[PDB]
């Protein structure tokens, strides 16, 4: 679980969002496992505008913060799933470290602020869903 509130706007993993996620939309992408919708109060997460390739994430199945460097937003491919079918997930970032399935939704932060959220992982490697691109979430 995890989501990053900015503005008006709340960002969730697609395959973990709400009935109220889905009835308050915004935008989606099943191809880069996300979900925006909108929320009444304001949030207040400053959203990274870089090209960082290191930063640090919460891992919820150890209750620990974990320093990783992490690869450039790619196309991955990623295991069939009881939400998805065998597929290349777009916007993905690669790093060594732990992740668990419940770990989807902790957040990925850089010096600049946020750059994305936990999607995928296994075998010693977790899965970053960015949202650098994503410049509609500041206006
Ligand atoms: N974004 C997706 O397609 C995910 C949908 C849910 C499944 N998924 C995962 O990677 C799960 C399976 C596993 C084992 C260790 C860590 C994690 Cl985060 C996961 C992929
Ligand atoms: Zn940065």
């Amino acid at each position: 679980s995890g989501a990053i509130y900015v503005g008006n706007y709340r960002v969730v993993n697609r395959h973990l969002a709400t009935h109220n996620d889905w009835a308050n939309l915004v935008w989606e992408d099943s191809s880069r496992d996300l979900l925006v919708s909108s929320t009444t109060a304001q949030g207040c997460d400053t959203i990274a505008r870089c090209d960082c390739q290191t930063g640090v994430y919460y891992c919820s199945s150890r209750r620990k913060h974990y320093p990783v460097s992490f690869s450039k937003p790619s196309l991955i491919f990623v295991e069939a799933s009881e939400y998805y079918p065998a597929r290349y997930q777009s916007h993905l970032m690669l790093a060594v470290g732990h992740s668990e399935p419940g770990d989807c939704g902790g957040i990925l932060r850089c010096q600049h602020g946020v750059v994305g959220i936990v999607s995928t992982g296994g075998n010693g490697l977790v899965g970053f869903a960015d949202v650098r691109d994503l410049l509609w979430l500041d206006e």
